[PDB]
């Protein structure tokens, strides 16, 4: 606190690595069984991997590492209790989990066994979701979710085997069916409200909380949507947000308006140039000197001229700022007093200056150092900052040395630079800030903050290479849908973190068609005699009679792949195509135009529907195991 | 104002018959203009060439297929030095098309006042007045000064589109200075009257022509910058400046009043030929640029210029009732290819769920116009009705080089019974 | 204190003293329409002494008011028979300035 220590993602110690959290070993074995189940065997693993050696140690390392990030701390009496509720679950699961690896055992005894267990789970699950403390229990109920969706996954598969009749085994799915959306919404139930309670406080303490769900929470949400099949990828592409300035408070309504839209900027292209609008005085000879960030203009096309200011780019006001072809970059002032004696030739400064940071040779900035040191002066707080991208040193405070704020996450780089405005409503142009055809901005005296992006390492060739390349030797494919070659207009960005994806496309459009594309390109040695079939996770609220199209298009050679009726569900839902090959479609290796079109006709006033991320699987390596039909 | 009333005239004596004597060749295509007229009212500027098509006509043209639905005038009173007499100023003009797309910026600038802002709390200013006061006991000079400076608002009418105008603006001289005063009316709507004096009438007006588009030229300032970035869509077409001291209205003819009113093109069954010109587009790709073509006898052309995913343009085809589906019709396309295109130029038809290739042509390079013509076809086999809503005709091309480039004109669809070639272009 | 109007430029120039600057300003929205329109005055107020040679009493007063951190003003003038300042704040209660056998010298 009045430490000049150096900080580390705002924190006083170093944070643990996004891949060596508690419950990284949980997620890596989860990915595996996405791919391929191993029936009657997976929820042993499961049960290893959240309770190793019957114990409850890990799980409450859990805890400590959240509490941590959230700055929230459960009382003891609370910690003595989910303990209580932890053991258990052990006994009953050691039972179960004991019999089946005997051999010869008896599969009437297991169904038993299963059901008690499935009924303790049931049981001692409300325990994790007290409203008082959601901020850190969230987590906790996210492990135990997914301890029991996966017993019955198991179940289902090995019917007999456990003693299980078809009658039985037809009433497991059901109750998966229904519990995969009830485990669901009731996640999201606390992720909303204590997002929406921190964000009132401040935004940084908003963005704080999201960076914990995204690393502990939402990768599992994701993951419960993929278990019916066998065969699809589990991938994260969630960004980690660090905010630096001072507070600023922003309703939930405000988030998913504007906040969010300034923050990701173009969300299907890289950032080149990023500018600053920084002011430095010390007029007044008695107050201390301060500095201020009154504008933030990052660049990403530099042909679309979709991205301005946040805050404001004037330097001044005694005139223009353009007018002879070219930029006004600093306007200094200096001043001159004397006097006999006790001479003050102290000379005062005044600065105003753009402060421009090209994007690396390496495309990305890989991390960051920016911080910034509070003073206060009878009823007033000054301001003084430190700046720093990659290896360039942007500005170097003029009040005084500034400790380190280490901004940087190993297996992350650094994709958007943006900033939210201070002290102006955000009430206004938030329909009118779609993805494209318009200006993404906001007017606003200051910003007083600059927040960075950290989006994961397997996105980073489609932000270089601005196209999906595929290869021979993987089996399944995501394909974020903000991910697009182009979209159509009156589209907007849609946070959707719960699809473990940086967001989902909301179309909107009353003319024309709604539609977005996707570039994809074949590396060499691809088999295009190999049969694939393509998933589309989308929800539709409103009805659409034409219904929901997926199409190739390669140069000249048009080819329909799926055309789906869009029955009104305000669920997501998946649509499967029949199987191709990439022969069919004309796709060689020196293809360069070919790309995958989804597409919707023209809605009415109030209607919508939403993309959420396409799967390419092999034909053989894709089953659907747990059919969803059967509620 | 003098290459204006020179580009008026052969708009009228000249262009319509350049674009008929390439219709000769054929028998069963429609002769028809579309080419706007231009009224300049206002003080000179010298233009290039170089910066009409670059960055002026452009901004004259605003959202090509869009009508106008709101223009603001920047507007500005001085009498402050009581010795030199009234003066008044236009400093910006701000047209606007859809109201959802931002793409139209102010033309000069639309700054009121320069003490703080114009914004924050989410309501723009309006207008700024300042009075002064003096006084002396003998020969009282009590006559209070006025500066004032305002945005002054004209939605477009309840008819969707004015008719006729009447704006001027007149000179004063004074020792070595010259100064202003205006007078605007749009319609029936008075939206200035000048407080220096009054200023004789001004009618703008053609009969058969309605004013489409109202926008001005940036006046003091280097008119070189932001070409390559002034495009169709994706970007802001606006440039800033002191003052523009001019307004400039563009008076289409009444065959495109139907379009801009409705945003499709509606067929009927009387009809045999109909004309599209290729700016009356429903949706363009990016990177796409306005080119001035006259000699075709409409307002311009599409100069594509995308060097990725695709180069498209899209047209609104909607059916009035009594149309006879069975009929077999043609479809012409009028382009210019000075670069080898490989993957060539393909025309398709797409109607909800069916989509439909009606021709895909070799594109060979060659620096003049050339006329490609699909096979027969009928509307009940593009499953196109009386009641389809979404139905589009789409002209596309592959990505390109850098430096690369082909241009849209116009599309002819005509009867098959209709229309015959007379004279082999091919027999050179 | 200061007889300083204004800072665009000058005061005098002409042989002229400048005795108000007011500066209007006006905003728009469609919905609850915000068209109270701003006003900004500076002006110097000036009153001779009476026929009488003298003032004999006056009436000023102040009148305070909090917001947040921030103490604001209104004030109220009049010397002798002459209003020569009425709040534009509100009303403000009077403020008798007098003794008998007392005349007003200096101010």
């Amino acid at each position: 606190n009045e430490t000049d220590f150096p900080l580390y993602n705002n924190y006083t110690e170093p944070t643990i690595a996004p891949a060596l959290i508690a419950v990284a070993p949980i997620a890596q074995y989860l990915a595996t069984a996405i791919g391929k189940w191993a029936a009657k065997a997976a929820f042993s693993k499961v049960l290893s991997l959240i309770f190793p050696g019957s114990q409850p140690a890990t799980m409450e390392k859990v805890r400590t590492e959240v509490e941590t990030l959230i700055n929230q701390k459960l009382s003891q009496d609370r910690v003595n209790i989910l303990n209580a509720e932890y053991r258990g679950i052990i006994e009953v699961s050691d039972v179960f989990d004991a019999y089946i690896k005997q051999p010869g055992f008896t599969p009437a005894t297991a169904k038993g066994y299963f059901l008690n267990l499935s009924g303790a789970i049931i049981q001692r699950l409300p325990q994790f979701e007290v409203q008082t403390y959601e901020g850190v229990s969230i987590a906790l109920f996210t492990q135990m979710c997914t301890l029991h969706l996966t017993l019955l996954k198991d179940g289902i598969l090995a019917g007999s085997a456990w003693g299980f009749t078809q009658a039985d085994v037809d009433s497991f799915i059901k109750l998966f069916n229904q519990k995969v959306l009830d485990y669901r919404t009731r996640l999201m139930r606390m992720y909303t409200e204590e997002f929406g309670r921190l964000c009132k406080v401040s935004l940084k303490d908003g963005l704080t909380f999201r960076n914990m769900c995204n690393l502990y929470v939402f990768p599992f949400a994701e993951a419960w949507s993929l278990m019916r099949y066998e065969g699809l990828k589990l991938q994260s592409s969630l960004s980690l947000w660090d905010y630096v300035g001072v507070s600023i408070p922003v309703n939930y309504n405000e988030w998913g308006g504007l906040v969010y839209k300034l923050l990701m900027g173009e969300v299907n292209q890289r950032l080149t140039t990023v500018k600053f609008n920084y002011s430095f005085t010390n007029e007044p000879a008695d107050i201390p000197a301060r500095e201020n960030i009154r504008g933030v203009h990052p660049i990403y096309d530099p042909s679309s001229g979709l991205t301005g200011w946040i805050g404001n780019g004037r330097t001044n006001n005694f005139n223009f700022a353009d007018n002879n072809g070219n930029e006004i970059m600093e306007v200094r002032t200096q001043t001159f007093y004397q006097n006999p004696n006790n001479e003050p030739i102290a000379p005062r400064d005044i600065i105003n200056q753009i402060l421009t940071a090209p994007a690396p040779a390496d495309l990305f900035f890989k991390n960051a150092d920016i911080n910034v040191k509070f003073t206060q002066w009878f009823q007033s707080t000054l301001y003084g900052w430190n700046i720093k991208l990659g290896t360039q040193t942007v500005l170097s405070s003029r009040t005084g040395t500034i400790p380190p704020n280490y901004l940087a996450y190993d297996g992350y780089y650094i994709r958007a630079i943006s900033a939210c405005p201070r002290g102006v409503s955000l009430a206004y142009n938030h329909d009118l800030t779609t993805l494209t055809y318009n200006r993404i901005e906001y007017d606003s005296p200051t910003t007083e903050n600059i927040i960075v992006g950290f989006a994961p390492d397997n996105t980073k060739d489609f932000y270089s290479k601005k196209s999906h390349y595929l290869s021979e030797t993987n089996d399944s494919y995501v394909i974020p849908a903000l991910q697009f070659a182009e979209v159509s207009d009156r589209s907007f960005l849609e946070d959707t973190p719960d699809q473990a994806t940086d967001g989902s496309i909301k179309f909107a459009r009353t003319f024309i068609s709604n539609e977005a594309k996707y570039s994809i390109r074949l590396n060499t040695g691809f088999n295009t005699a190999t049969r694939y079939k393509l998933i589309i996770r989308v929800r539709v609220p409103y009805r659409l009679p034409a219904g929901i199209r997926v199409q190739s298009q390669n140069s000249g050679n048009n080819r329909m792949l799926g055309s789906f009726t869009a029955n009104a569900n305000p669920e997501w839902v998946d649509f499967v195509t029949d199987a191709f090959t990439f022969n069919d479609l004309g796709i060689t290796t020196s293809s360069t135009n070919a790309l995958f079109s989804i597409s919707s006709d023209s809605l009415n006033s109030g209607e919508e529907w939403y993309l959420s991320q396409l799967f390419l699987v092999k034909e053989s390596a894709f089953t659907t195991q747990i059919n969803p039909l059967l509620k």
